[PDB]
């Protein structure tokens, strides 16, 4: 920059060393910004451009920050703006070492006091030219959730700059990443005087990611120009833009939910000793319900998850079908599973001992449970048929009414429903009730003498023929017979008169032998 000159007068302080007053001029730029000498023992230039030639030491440079013209004569506290600049001048001077307090003789106490102050500044102060940078926290991050994010705290930038921007440059960062200041609004270039916080949607996978803050910034510098050495060398006080660029931050997170499987019969009751298979790409596991019902697992990494029974409760039915659901970021999946019971039947078929063909209606039976309570009784049907549909167990059954005509069946049988829609099918034999009848015939004057050849007809109920039969030897005739009501005559006389008498008798226990004595006449 070109330089240009300006004189005033001024109560000059004396230096005793030199023996001459200490003098100045107030130096400008083109731009018209002020420039300071940096010794009193050449002249200033006039119209030379001076090039650069690096920084004044940091006590020089707080001497510029505090002083004239960055402040005022009535901050600074003097009177006019040529006192303001001489001290600011001397105090150059001075931090610079071309002069010693001692050895100047002041003329002027408000030029003395304002010297003083910017002296003792320059030392005791501590801003610098060296351009400070750093971004806190510096460790890495864990996100946590808060309602609909996963975020971080703030994060700020300290510097020593007096202004500037920043930007974060994301490497490989998740879908849905927002970047906002303190409040809340989304910007990813921010000014040094704002602070960021990282937003993540929280259905994202346990992950993580780095990131740089890079930034450009302006900070305040004494810089020095070089003379012919012949004229001074100056100082100027200038903005001075840098970059800077920080280490990688990194940002971490962990997504986690959980899933509670509850168990239900087929009304709403708890169900213990399902089993279940949990299962996804990357985890496999087999749990079993408890107490109430409960099947629990936490810690699972979020996404989709798919539920299937392997093993049903006792007396339940096996449902293999898959169940689908999301475990989503801090919450319970719930999976409520209904279970049918298992169901069968009991077909007894009831017939007769000596012919497995006929079928016996109106025959009861009951059956019983383990503990040996009565379930249920049931007869018969038209073709010897009873039907009994009944839940998971172990059972007994009895014949408790036998069907018309028959020996009751003591025996008790046993059946168990194990499989669901299973028909157990049992056949149960019966003994008919069968007797016999014994008619002797004797003559009616000699008891005690026998009568060959007289013959007997046996009728039933309805009067039919059903058997004949003569008198075999000592007047007996055998007839053996099933259960019922019949009626008998004399058909054929033993050189006698037939006895016409119609006579009546009923088979109604099995093993029975009915003795009639019929008499015969002439
Ligand atoms: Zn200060
Ligand atoms: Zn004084
Ligand atoms: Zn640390
Ligand atoms: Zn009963």
């Amino acid at each position: 920059e070109v330089m240009n000159r300006e004189t005033y007068k001024m109560d000059w302080s004396y230096s005793n060393s030199k023996q001459r007053e200490i003098k100045t001029e107030i130096i400008k730029t083109a731009s018209g910004s002020i420039a300071y000498c940096l010794t009193p023992d050449l002249r200033s230039p006039n119209g030379e451009d001076l090039p650069e030639m690096g920084k004044t030491s940091d006590a020089v440079y707080r001497v510029l920050l505090n002083g004239y013209p960055q402040k005022g004569p009535s901050e600074l506290g003097v009177a006019t703006t040529e006192e303001a600049h001489y001290a600011t001048q001397l105090a150059v001077w001075i931090a610079a070492n071309e002069l010693t307090e001692e050895d100047l003789v002041a003329k002027n106490e408000r030029v003395h006091n304002l010297m003083k102050r910017l002296v003792e500044a320059s030392k005791k102060e501590t801003g610098s030219q060296d351009v400070f940078f750093k971004v806190n926290p510096v460790d890495s991050q864990t996100a946590t959730q808060n309602g609909d994010y996963l975020e971080t705290g703030f994060y700020a930038v300290q510097t020593n700059a007096v202004s500037g921007s920043y930007t974060i440059l994301p490497e490989n960062a998740p879908k849905g990443l927002r970047i906002v200041n303190e409040n809340g609004e989304e910007k990813s270039t921010l000014s040094i005087n704002e602070k960021f916080k990282i937003l993540l949607p929280k259905d994202t996978s346990s992950g993580n990611f780095k990131m740089k803050v890079k930034s450009t910034l302006t900070n305040l510098q004494a810089i020095a120009f070089k003379g012919s050495e012949k004229v001074q060398n100056t100082t100027v006080l200038l903005q001075r833009n840098s970059e800077k660029i920080s280490t990688d931050l990194v940002v971490n997170w962990e997504s986690v939910g959980s899933l509670k499987i509850m168990k239900l019969g087929e009304k709403k009751e708890v169900l213990k000793g399902a089993v279940f298979e949990v299962s996804n790409e990357n985890f496999k596991q087999n749990v079993t319900t408890s107490d109430k019902g409960i099947a629990e697992l936490g810690n699972l990494p979020i996404g989709i998850y798919s539920v299937k029974e392997i093993q049903a409760p006792a007396g339940y039915v096996l449902d293999r079908s898959v169940k689908k659901i999301e475990v989503k970021t801090g919450e319970t999946a719930v999976l409520e599973l209904k279970n049918e019971n298992v169901k069968g039947e009991l077909e007894i078929t009831k017939v007769d001992v000596a012919d497995g063909n006929t079928k016996l209606p109106n025959a009861e039976f009951t059956i019983y449970n383990e503990q040996g309570k009565e379930v249920v009784k049931g007869k018969t049907d038209e073709k010897g048929v009873a039907k009994f549909k009944l839940p998971y167990g172990k059972y007994t059954y009895k014949e408790t009414i036998a069907p018309n005509g028959y020996v009751i069946n003591e025996e008790t049988f046993a059946f168990e429903i194990k499989e669901n829609g299973e028909i157990i099918k049992h056949i149960v034999q019966d003994k008919k009730v069968e007797g016999e009848l014994e008619i002797t015939k004797v003559d009616v004057a000699d008891g005690n003498t026998k009568l060959p050849n007289a013959e007997f007809t046996i009728y039933n109920e309805q009067g039919k023929e059903v058997v004949k039969g003569k008198t075999n030897e000592q007047g007996i005739a055998k007839f053996k017979l099933p259960y019922g009501k019949y009626t008998y005559k004399e058909t054929i006389a033993p050189g006698y008169v037939i006895n016409e008498e119609k006579f009546g008798f009923e088979i109604k226990e099995n093993g029975e032998i009915i003795k009639h004595i019929v008499k015969n006449k002439k």
